[PDB]
DNA sequence: GGTAGATCCAGAC
DNA sequence: CTGGACTA
């Protein structure tokens, strides 16, 4: 799921778990557990705590308990569901939080790429994976000035810059390609080569693209198909080690 | 320090 | 071969 989907999850999941008390934590793929390193310590500390809130930072979910916060990233295919302890688990269920009311919060992930970290609430923001996380793309903290500052000081491509979680929080590949198309900028352009005009335009399109989503595609996954603005075939290459889609006419 | 490469997974290829 | 976010 991308940032807008994660926000939807935050909003919809909260009422399904708020006020419930953890009675057990069951782990079927311990590699998902990143802190404490020991999955047994992760499980033990959460028992007895009540879910008090659910926040999002970038594509991370932050479950707020009594003493601890659980920081969860779903990566490509992670998913949460709340269901009865009486029913069989769905395939690829790797972590289950069992509540005292006989319900469960289940984490599924066919790819097993997702991660979980638990720390005392007051430590969460200063430890991985939230430490160093850049500003929310929809916040005043993410501004053209901030983007400009990062762009001038690097030798990387503009696409590489936008994918950097320290630059802006949770801006995914799809939205990078879409934003760059809408801003008229080739993804392989060195970030430092962007004019102040291009930086402003790019920031504008970034906010608009992800903002719209939180509330069709021009290039992403459309390689070989005509551009919706000019009819030129969309092309796909590799930039910043990722599948990259662009129109060679609209983008410069 | 900056930046690329290293890496985990399993399904599609 | 592919994706997001320690090491050298
Ligand atoms: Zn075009």
């Amino acid at each position: 799921p991308q940032l807008p989907e994660v926000e939807t999850i935050r909003r919809t999941l909260l009422p399904l778990i708020v006020g419930k008390t953890i009675e057990d934590v069951r782990i079927f793929w311990p590699n998902i557990i990143r802190h404490p390193r020991d999955s047994e310590a992760f499980a033990a500390r959460m028992i007895g705590q009540t879910v008090r809130g659910l926040e999002r930072r970038g594509k991370f979910l932050k479950f707020l308990l009594d003493r601890d916060a659980l920081i969860s990233h779903l990566r490509m295919e992670g998913r949460y569901a709340v269901a009865s302890a009486l029913e069989p688990l769905e395939p690829h269920t790797h972590v289950v939080f069992c509540f005292t009311d006989g319900s469960e919060l289940r984490y599924r992930d066919v790819r097993k790429f997702g991660t979980m970290h638990v720390y005392a609430k007051e430590e969460a923001d200063r430890r991985p994976p939230l430490a160093e996380l850049g500003p929310e793309p929809l916040s005043p903290a993410f501004s053209p000035a901030v983007l400009a500052e990062r762009a001038v000081k690097t030798k990387r491509s503009v696409k590489a810059l936008l994918l950097d979680c320290t630059v802006v929080a949770g801006f995914g590949n799809i939205y990078v390609d879409e934003s760059l198309f809408r801003a008229g900028i080739l993804p392989g352009r060195p970030a430092a080569s962007l004019s102040s005009k291009e930086i402003e335009r790019l920031h504008e399109e970034m906010v608009a693209t992800i903002g719209e989503a939180v509330m069709h595609l021009y290039v992403y996954g459309r390689q070989g198909n005509p551009c919706k603005r000019c009819g030129t075939p969309i092309e796909k290459t590799v930039v910043a080690g990722r599948g990259t889609h662009y129109c060679p006419r609209c983008q410069r």
